[PDB]
């Protein structure tokens, strides 16, 4: 029995720095959905743990030249972290080199606009040029478009990969900031979960439009062959069944809404 | 390399007998979402297979006295089938004795009424007595209510377990038949997937009402420690990503709709 190093990422409402964080030390610097979930998984698996923010601030992609994984995936892979507890999407390129528990939350790629933007769908975006759009770097959303064989999404990806200036953003906060400050002339593609939280946060100037483009989920990830893999997974199933996963969704989404009803 | 025995269950639109089935032999007797999915999993894993309907017609529960599993779970457990490819819900009591791939489709428990029934929610059902309601025997929906510690669902379960005549049904077709032929005086609790298919099938006299009561999914199941476990799971992830899972949902739900738009 050894203290587990948890890799995670600063992403609202999953993991956020408390406002008085310079007061505080350790796990107490952080609050969020995945902070709460880590404390539940650690209880049901019987371990002690250290929350730690991914040094490079990325989710995880592999450089096509070096074949080096960055982000939280690379933290696991190179043995710097023992478990990743974060909105980290379950994908094939990833499930190869790490293990994922069953999905604790569902999401699909969605479109965020400034209120008033004449865009209702992904089709609407691919058929025009006035409103720019993009995704996050180093993540599952970017790769969905890169590797897509569907007509509209390949059209979107060819626009996106060569557009000037860049339509790609380093953090979600950056994509959101660009929607808000671009006067309706940028739309952001992000996961439905993140979009729905932000949609209900002041200044209440963004909106989610269109149906989800895919159906995926987030998993707890452990390095390939870890002894934490099976206990962690039974713990997700059990918290599902206890209603604890729904209760934490309500806490950090619905109860945090500032944009009316 | 040996021919895989697939256990599955007659449930619309997942697996149905073709109308000329007495013409036909083998896998060709059957059509459906899970028929199509079995053919994809078998291709991507490189195996040959036999579709076979569970002899007892159940999903899988364990007798509390004998501790014997019935249904498709018990077919796997006692080594009669090699893989279960069906709308079989991923649960903790089950993930113990069998392995489940990641979820290929999502569902929640939902409420089906005859059109015109004054019921909008699960709360509405628990607070009245004129309209009877129940679930399927030997399945995850029945166990959700039995083991629930939430107020409304425990209230529902206490009513349901001792109501006369029985509110429990052996097959989904039976629950649906009871809604249709009970003049609004029975409501059925079933998975949202099954409800949404039936809702769009003639005589177009049922309706799904209220939000889902839980968030679960169906998995492909193999006996604990099978060599098919990891290939099958990579195949679900890959078909997800190829869009094949969405394409098969559309085929057997949206394209099969007879109740207008
Ligand atoms: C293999 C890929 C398709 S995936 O990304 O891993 N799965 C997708 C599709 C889907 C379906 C349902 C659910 C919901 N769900 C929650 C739980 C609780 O562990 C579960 C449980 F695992 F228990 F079924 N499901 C999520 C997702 C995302
Ligand atoms: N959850 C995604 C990041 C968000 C996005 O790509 O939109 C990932 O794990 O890569
Ligand atoms: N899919 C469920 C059966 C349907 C239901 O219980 O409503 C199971 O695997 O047990």
């Amino acid at each position: 029995n050894k203290t587990v190093v948890v890799t995670t990422i600063l992403e609202s409402p999953y993991v956020m720095m408390k406002k008085n964080h310079e007061m505080l030390e350790g796990n107490e610097r952080y609050e969020g959905y995945c902070v709460d979930l880590a404390a539940e998984i650690a209880k049901h698996c019987g371990f002690k743990y250290k929350l730690t923010i991914v040094g490079d601030g990325k989710y995880g992609a592999r450089d096509a030249d070096t074949k080096i994984w960055n982000g939280m995936v690379g933290e696991l892979v190179y043995g710097k972290a023992d478990i990743a507890i974060a909105p980290l999407t379950i994908t094939l390129v990833r499930e190869e080199v790490i293990d994922f528990s069953k999905p604790f939350m569902s999401l699909g790629i969605s479109i965020m606009i400034k209120k008033g933007t004449p865009i209702e769908s992904a089709e609407d975006l691919s058929k025009q040029t006035e409103i720019a759009y993009g995704t996050l770097d180093s993540g599952s959303t970017k790769e969905f478009f890169r590797r897509s064989k569907i007509a509209v999404f390949d059209k979107m990806w060819t626009y996106m990969r060569s557009a000037e200036p860049s339509v790609f953003v380093r953090t979600t906060a950056e994509g959101v900031a660009r929607v808000r400050k671009s006067k309706g002339k940028y739309a952001y593609l992000l996961e439905s979960t993140m979009n729905e939280y932000i949609e209900q946060r002041k200044p209440c100037d963004t909106m989610k439009v269109g149906g989800n483009l895919d159906s995926k989920g987030y998993g707890i990830a452990t390095p390939k062959g870890s002894s934490l893999g099976t206990p962690v997974n039974l713990a997700v199933l059990k918290l599902s069944e206890q209603g604890v996963l729904d209760k934490l969704k309500n806490k950090w989404w619905y109860d945090k809404g500032e944009c009316g009803a």
